């Protein structure tokens, strides 16, 4: 959806970061209210790299071009989706 947003118009900063806020509030911060120990794994293994390939607060993503972002997130997913055993029990 940001891969559409970043190409929907000339790049639209406040809104592009609002989506990073959605993402990082969901899946970037380890200090979540009701975080599960399974999902914590993904956060530790990639929240770091969201700070690096994107910026903390989205700064790189706020200016980065879509041909880069597309393959940045493809690369992230190519290593996330590599394997990940879904949790068994609440």
């Amino acid at each position: 959806d940001v891969r559409a947003e970043l190409a929907k118009t000339p790049v639209n900063k406040k809104n592009i970061e609002k989506m990073y806020e959605r993402m990082y509030a969901a899946l970037g911060d380890p200090k979540a209210p009701g975080l599960g120990a399974f999902r914590r794994k993904f956060i530790q293994t990639f929240g770091k790299e969201f700070d690096k390939h994107f910026g903390k607060g989205g700064s790189k993503l706020l200016r980065m071009k879509l041909s880069d972002f597309n393959d940045i997130t493809n690369m992230l997913l190519l290593k996330m989706n590599k394997d990940s055993k879904p949790p068994g029990n609440l």
